[PDB]
DNA sequence: ACACAAAATATCCAGATTGGGGACACGGTGATAAACATGGA
């Protein structure tokens, strides 16, 4: 089906409210640059198109194949090794766009990123839970997940 | 027992010299613990 919803800044009580619209509209913008999100379009039909964008108000049209897509984006994971100084792998978040942006020598800039990601916002094992089964997906294979998109929706 | 008078001018230091030589710490250590929050069937 299709779901409109609509957003103000004059009615968020926290700054991390506001932060998210931001982050959603890069993450939007994102999708929209790359040629397997177009793909996903003409397949199976993905709809995301944000409608209005003003100074204050926005406004967004979605499907579940394109919250699904987001939901691929944003928390996509992948596996890093790692040798004590007897081996031991660590599930790393991808990052979304902060991969598409970051240019500086070895990324170590998102490594600090990802660093706090993983250690404070997502120490609850919930990340791990979601993270490690996300991890290590082929987004060209066509793999995809939506046991947890379902309840979101 | 009465009265009168009770000091005046010159001068009050000159030279040479006021420290020199050596040394201003050596080692060992610079806290240790206990006090959780979210998920799926």
């Amino acid at each position: 089906e299709i779901l409109t919803l609509d957003f103000n800044l004059a009615e968020l009580p926290s700054a991390q409210h506001r932060a998210g619209l931001a982050g959603l509209i890069l993450m939007i913008r994102e999708l929209k640059k790359w040629p397997w999100f177009k793909i996903r379009q003409k397949e199976k039909d993905v709809l995301l198109s944000i409608e209005n964008l003003d100074q204050y108000g926005a406004s967004i049209q979605l499907n579940l194949e394109g919250l699904i897509a987001l939901f691929d984006l944003a928390y996509l994971s992948f596996t890093e090794e790692r040798k004590s100084k007897y081996f031991y792998d660590v599930i790393t978040p991808q990052g979304g766009f902060l991969a598409g942006w970051d240019k500086s020598d070895g990324q170590i800039w998102l490594r600090i990123w990802r660093d706090m990601f993983w250690s404070i916002i997502k120490g609850v094992p919930a990340t791990r839970n979601p993270f490690n089964n996300r991890c290590g997906l082929n987004l060209n294979a066509g793999d995809s997940f939506s046991k947890d998109v379902e309840s979101v929706w």
